[PDB]
Formats: C-alpha cells, sequence, structure tokens
C-alpha cells in the first residue's frame, strides 16, 4: 500500500511540498511523494536540496505509473512498486539533485 508509508503525503499541492521541505533543519535529499497536479495517475517526488549559490531549495520530480506496471522517474530505470523507486533513489543519486535521506518532518 503507497498510502500508509510514512513518506507519502497523498493530496499536498506543490507550495505546500515546498513549505515542508524548506525547514532549515532539514538536511540535503529530505523528502516525500505527493499526487502530481498536473497529471492523473502520477506522483511527485519533492526533495529539499543545498548549495552556497541557492541555500535552501526543492526539486520536484515526477514518477510515472504504467499500465504495463513500472513506476519510474525517467523510462530507462523502472521499478515494480514505489518503494523500490524510493529504495533506489535513497542509493542512488543519478540525475536527482540529491540522494533520498530524510522523510520530511510534517
Amino acid at each position: 500500500s503507497i498510502q500508509a508509508e510514512e513518506w507519502y503525503f497523498g493530496k499536498i499541492t506543490r507550495r505546500e511540498s515546498e513549505r515542508l521541505l524548506l525547514n532549515a533543519e532539514n538536511p540535503r535529499g529530505t523528502f516525500l511523494v505527493r499526487e502530481s497536479e498536473t497529471t492523473k495517475g502520477a506522483y511527485c517526488l519533492s526533495v529539499s536540496d543545498f548549495d552556497n549559490a541557492k541555500g535552501l531549495n526543492v526539486k520536484h520530480y515526477k514518477i510515472r505509473k504504467l499500465d504495463s506496471g513500472g513506476f519510474y522517474i525517467t523510462s530507462r530505470t523502472q521499478f515494480n512498486s514505489l518503494q523500490q523507486l524510493v529504495a533506489y533513489y535513497s542509493k542512488h543519486a543519478d540525475g536527482l539533485c540529491h540522494r533520498l535521506t530524510t522523510v520530511c518532518p510534517t
């Protein structure tokens, strides 16, 4: 069940994800997964970052789920579930701003 996952915030907007993730206590890679505002059926992975150019900021990545079944940010790297996707990006930064670290406090 993706609901019940503690990093799943469901139906919260992009601005709300930023409100939550822009807290100075959050390290790089603090993150949550929410519904997409623009794509039905898709999700957004919202991730905090920090650099001396930008300070604290947030990136959003769309996660699609095919009817054939896989979950992905890039179709070149698919997962059998949202959990395994989250599990993989918590170990590999790849094209993300930072590898996933901590679940966003509420």
